[PDB]
């Protein structure tokens, strides 16, 4: 069966609604900001790519009222509110909102993330160590778990297919895609709404990565500068909050229904780098091995692939493992156009995966293919590789590939083709 | 392709080791226990099915040594040190350790959790109240990730195939080994380490249910007598602590390097109630589609099921609903014998399903039913259901099936069959 996305929602340092979020990315946009003193104060990583209200942006803010009632958003996380905007959206697109039975059972609902409910938690416990115990939500749990992301989303849709919920780390919401697609694959499903959400700010989980010396900290005065994928000096990635979202079906159950591909998903690949907890290795081989799984699977030379949407999240060493997968894959002198989209929204963690997928397939749509913000300096060990720069590049393209590399050496790569081919 | 389980780790409140635990638990022994003050000091919910070390448990008691360096032990939360012990066992048994990158490219790893590093993440909260988050380790994010079980097992046995971490309450590891059967399926991997971890005691998780009122809180002075799932005067679960792991393969795969089929897994079915966040509906008809899935992926009719290890946890709603769910597959007056070993373990949420898996496939080997403690006066509603009281039944049998049905609606059910058929 050949897979396509059908639709697609984006909440993002850059706004909410998806063409609002492209042409502001194309334009050169950024969505990193200072973060309050309530979560960075005692930090010297003070630059985040935040998600901002109606009142601070009113053309893309982010109002989940729209989506679920005043009422009940008190028993849901920040994450899960955006992960209903987003899914919201993606549904809209793609015109699937199923009332009889038989379609909402075939409908999957697998929504990743890679801390989840952590402003939540955090709460609880600090709630425990003031009030006590006794004191809390009865709305406590799932407020926070993982899987209640998914949970609401099929709640409010009536989905009653299978769910899932990875929580792999930055590959979080690009295996949600890959597992989307699976299921489709092996009749499981018909339809999946597949994505990721992450809002994880707080001072301990930022703090827990500033301890690692994972963050970037040298330009808080100038916070659009922080992000800087493949850049000599890069510091450390700049924590982003966000959700997207993609629905994902069978050609064939598109074209029955009416639905218009947007594009089509022709590989996935995932490995593990078995390796080390945090670091990947430095010659990038299990990224390497995930990226050949996928252009395998699409029948796809690696000559073939028009743009390459890298994880490169701005570290040192991260950057550079990535940097020398895709000398291995590719080669040096000619191959993929390649840029990282987390130069102007940050990291979105889990939530990476399913925007940077979206970027991926607005750019075969579209025939622009993103730059990389504060691409300054390229490292020298990219020699070769075919950088784009700040400013997005107009041409037409047929072939887009987007890479995850998380934490537990969790490698996933997806593919896309334009459609039609 | 026929898919079959080869080995099995079990870190659990009735000991580390599958053949001990099995032995306790078919001679009617308990894991229920008074937690310590430091955890239930503040609630009326005083009992949990909790892990012990040597000191307590000279024969069968956890000691994380065994798998891992003291030095690295500070590098993972509980529920992870439990994963790893577990794995162990499961890959000692199927006799799986490849040296050669090409199989060790075809393993797979696919480990749940619930809550995942609970403990963990309240500490390092904790510690950002009381001496500064300037003062985290920098270990703090990848000694709670969910996806660091998985993560640090794949390091340890170099797997380095595809990566799995299911975070789906109490179905979550019934779907890893839905998840690892369908890899094997499509190719993606020869072998699967899959299986679930949680060690989440801490008084803000228990607090947190306690607020919900799903805890037991009536039998804090005869601890073995508070989980008594489809018994009259249950009054909530009991949180459990453990991990499970099986080691997944094709039949010819298995048989090409000679390693002994335990069982066969044969059916696996997951869906989404779709109805409210945390309660199943009343009629059960999620988890009564999850398991006709399963026995249709099986071709096997509902008459043919000798064995169901029910989800049940102890709960008035939900096992009430399940009661519901079993009449509406199997009818009433004949059907399969059902019982629930949460009566024994308690409730170990993520690690739930590999741990109830592997008792569904240890009394396929041996001819014997794990009987349900405490039930001494089953609820009418589950009259003419087949429920096994709290003896253990030899018979010999050749299929069972498995439930968890988990909060955000999740429902997963896995059904095996002896080896040899
Ligand atoms: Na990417
Ligand atoms: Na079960």
């Amino acid at each position: 069966l050949r897979v396509v996305v059908t639709g697609i929602g984006i909440v993002s340092p850059l706004g909410c609604g998806k063409e609002l979020v492209w042409q502001r990315l194309i334009g050169g946009g950024s969505g990193l900001r200072r973060l309050g003193d309530d979560i960075a104060g005692e930090l010297s990583a003070k630059v985040g790519g935040t998600v901002q209200d109606v009142a601070e942006d009113p053309e893309g803010g982010f109002d989940p009222e729209r989506s679920v009632p005043h009422k009940e958003l008190r028993k849901m996380d920040r994450f899960i509110q955006m992960a209903m905007v987003a899914a919201d959206e993606a549904l809209a697109e793609a015109g699937w909102a199923p009332e009889a039975e038989q379609q909402r059972e075939r409908t999957a609902t697998v929504v990743a993330s890679g801390i989840g409910g952590f402003p939540g938690l955090a709460e609880a416990v600090r709630i425990g160590e003031t009030r006590g115990v006794r004191r809390l939500s009865p709305f406590t749990i799932p407020f926070f778990l993982s899987n209640l992301a998914a949970g609401q989303i099929s709640i409010k849709h009536r989905f009653r297919g299978p769910l899932g919920c990875p929580v792999t780390a930055c590959a979080a919401s690009v295996q949600a895609i890959g597992d989307a697609m699976r299921m489709i694959r092996t009749g499981e499903a018909d339809v999946v709404l597949a994505g990721g959400a992450e809002a994880a700010f707080d001072k301990v989980s930022l703090g827990g990565f500033a301890a690692a010396r994972a963050l970037s900290t040298g330009f808080s005065e100038e916070p659009v500068r922080a992000s800087r994928p493949f850049d000599r000096d890069r510091d450390g990635f700049v924590m982003g909050e966000g959700a997207a979202m993609v629905v994902v079906e069978s050609l064939d159950h598109a074209l029955a229904r009416g639905a218009r591909p947007i594009a089509e998903i022709i590989g996935y690949g995932t490995t593990a780098d078995a390796y080390h907890m945090t670091a990947g290795p430095d010659d990038g081989s299990g990224a390497m091995r995930a990226m050949k799984l996928a252009l395998r699977m699409g029948d796809v030379a690696p000559e073939q692939v028009d743009y390459v949407n890298a994880h490169a999240t701005s570290t040192p060493v991260g950057d550079a493992g990535e940097i020398e997968a895709l000398k291995t894959v590719f080669g040096v002198g000619a191959g993929p156009a390649i840029s990282s989209t987390k130069s102007a929204t940050g990291h979105l963690l889990g939530a990476a995966g399913a925007i940077e997928a979206a970027f991926s397939i607005l750019a075969l749509r579209d025939g622009v293919l993103p730059g990389t913000l504060n691409l300054e300096h390229p490292d020298p060990a990219a020699d070769g590789l075919d950088l784009i720069g700040p400013a997005a590049r107009h041409v037409p393209v047929e072939i887009a590939l987007s890479n995850g590399f998380g934490f537990g050496g969790v490698n996933a790569s997806v593919l896309f083709r334009r459609y039609p081919s």
